[PDB]
């Protein structure tokens, strides 16, 4: 959705949650040490300015007196407070509630509540509202469900009939009048009153088919399940988001989850896949990790500049995108082997992208004539991943680690005759 500052959300947000980093057990410190450090690691100068709280900081016995109240303990200073420190370091503050009765970790949340908790939100100087879905009354149930491999019974290829699903919606179904779209719309509703800009992110986990009215409720909306940092969840998402980044523009975002840069047992050829994937698919891109915690060469992979420049693109609203599956055939929905071959134009040039979902080492060709916006010839090239220079190219081989991405940026044409 278009925002009346007609700026932001246009490109993904870039930022930092809790959630991968700490769960359910935050303070304000962990806040304030993150920002700091998003700060003097120089990650703010390369565009992240979202602190964004996620669940598990308000009082969780309830509402106080009509309000979802902070945990202030958790938060000496308030949420108001906090954002005031957080903004004074140049960054915005995001925060968190569900479009359920409780949030997921069940804390106080917001269905009902909606025009109070956006007054609130606004008033506290909150920038940004992640949405979740948990904890749905049976009232507010949506008739159907949509086809999402990630909670539905699935056949051959991702697919869902009526046989697998009985409560599958019928073709032809309209998600916009869905109650998930309902729910959703109600805090879109209830932000656009305050006067102080609020975007919301619209965590669905790609259910009720929120591709198709999400750019009318959000700026962007998870389309999976939550992510794990595990390769088995990285090429879960790919996949997924593979088949749906006809969705992705300017002002609407699909969100393929908070990243696992510096988590669980990603190496470091799963870590690049994971973030130039996510930066190239434009999905939102928020660090979930412990920043003091994080090695120079993670830091330095989320700073990668091509990535940035190509995800935060405003020129061109579309992600990199597949043209060529790889291993499987084109269109072929698989979990643990997605699409390989991604491009995407930009103002800096094309980005090329090419997945090495193999266990070993596999030799990966970009082909010109293959990649949409460009045709046979010569281009002059440069490895995203070094900076360098890679000269002037009919084509571009590269010896791909296992589990890793070479990424290119295909520049202006040279070299003729
Ligand atoms: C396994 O399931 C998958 C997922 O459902 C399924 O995938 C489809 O596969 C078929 C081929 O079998 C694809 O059909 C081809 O489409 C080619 C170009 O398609 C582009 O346009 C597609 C249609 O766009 C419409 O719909 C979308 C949303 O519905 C809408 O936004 C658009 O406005 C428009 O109305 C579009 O779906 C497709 O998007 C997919 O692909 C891009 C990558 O290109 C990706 O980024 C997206 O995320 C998405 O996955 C893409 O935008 C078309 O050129 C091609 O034509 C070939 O054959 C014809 C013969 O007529 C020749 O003329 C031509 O030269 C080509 O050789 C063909 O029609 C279809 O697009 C896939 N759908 C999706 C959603 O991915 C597989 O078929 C399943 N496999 C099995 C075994 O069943
Ligand atoms: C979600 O909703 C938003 C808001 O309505 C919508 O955003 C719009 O996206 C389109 C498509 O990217 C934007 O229009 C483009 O803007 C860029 C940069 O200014 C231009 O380069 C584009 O022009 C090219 O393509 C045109 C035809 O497609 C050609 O006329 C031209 O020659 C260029 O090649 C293009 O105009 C548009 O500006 C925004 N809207 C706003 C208000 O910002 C978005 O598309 C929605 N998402 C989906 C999936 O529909
Ligand atoms: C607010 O947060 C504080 C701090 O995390 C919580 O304090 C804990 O309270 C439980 C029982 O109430 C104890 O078992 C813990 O030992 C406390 N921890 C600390 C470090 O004080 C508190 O529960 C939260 N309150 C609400 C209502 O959310
Ligand atoms: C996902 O794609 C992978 C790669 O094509 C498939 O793995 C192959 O499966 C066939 C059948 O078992 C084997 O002959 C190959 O040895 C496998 N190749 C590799 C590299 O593992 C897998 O079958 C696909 N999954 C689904 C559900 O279709
Ligand atoms: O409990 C908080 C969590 O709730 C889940 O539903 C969500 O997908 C996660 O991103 C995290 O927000």
């Amino acid at each position: 959705i278009v925002m009346p500052d007609g700026v932001t959300g246009k490109v993904p947000s870039l930022g930092w949650n809790s959630w991968n980093a700490y769960h359910c057990d935050i303070d304000e410190s962990k806040f304030l040490s993150a920002a700091e450090l998003i700060v003097s690691s120089g990650l703010l100068d390369a565009g992240y300015n979202y602190v964004n709280i996620d669940d598990c900081w308000s009082m969780k016995d309830g509402r106080v007196d009509g309000h979802i109240a902070p945990n202030a303990t958790r938060f000496p200073d308030g949420i108001d407070g906090l954002a005031k420190k957080v903004h004074a370091l140049g960054l915005k503050l995001g925060i968190y509630s569900t479009a359920g009765t409780a949030t997921c970790a069940g804390y106080p949340a917001s269905l009902g509540y909606e025009d109070v908790d956006a007054a609130d939100f606004a008033d506290w100087g909150v920038d940004y509202l992640k949405y979740d879905n948990c904890n749905v009354p049976s009232d507010w149930q949506d008739e159907y469900v949509a086809c999402n491999p990630d909670f539905v019974k699935t056949g051959p290829n991702g697919t869902c009939t009526t046989a697998l699903d009985p409560t599958l919606a019928p073709p032809g179904y309209d998600w916009s009048t869905s109650k998930s779209a309902e729910r959703f719309g109600a805090m879109r509703n209830a932000l656009a009153k305050q006067s102080h800009e609020i975007v919301l992110s619209m965590c669905i986990w790609g259910q009720a088919d929120v591709f198709s009215w999400g750019n009318s409720t959000g700026i962007s909306w998870r389309m999976s399940d939550d992510i794990s940092p595990n390769w088995g969840s990285v090429t879960r998402i790919l996949n997924l988001n593979s088949f749906k980044l006809n969705s992705v523009d300017f002002w609407g975002h699909n969100d393929a989850d908070m990243l696992e840069v510096g988590n669980g047992n990603l190496t470091a050829a799963e870590t690049r896949t994971h973030f130039a994937l996510w930066a190239a698919m434009k999905s939102p891109l928020l660090i979930g990790t412990d920043l003091a915690q994080l090695s120079q060469n993670n830091i330095n992979l989320l700073k990668n500049k091509h990535l940035l420049a190509f995800n935060q693109d405003s020129v061109y609203g579309q992600p990199a995108t597949p043209y060529k599956w790889g291993i499987n055939p084109d269109w072929t929905f698989n979990v643990t082997y997605p699409a390989e071959f991604w491009a995407g134009p930009s103002s800096k040039g094309h980005l090329v992208l090419m997945v090495n979902t193999l266990d070993i080492t596999a030799t990966k060709e970009a082909k010109w004539n293959e990649i949409p916006g460009l045709s046979a010839g010569h281009y002059e090239v440069r490895d995203v991943w070094s900076d360098k220079d890679l000269g002037c190219l009919s084509s571009y081989k590269a010896a791909v680690a296992a589990h890793d991405t070479a990424v290119i940026l295909v520049g202006k044409k040279c070299q003729r005759w």
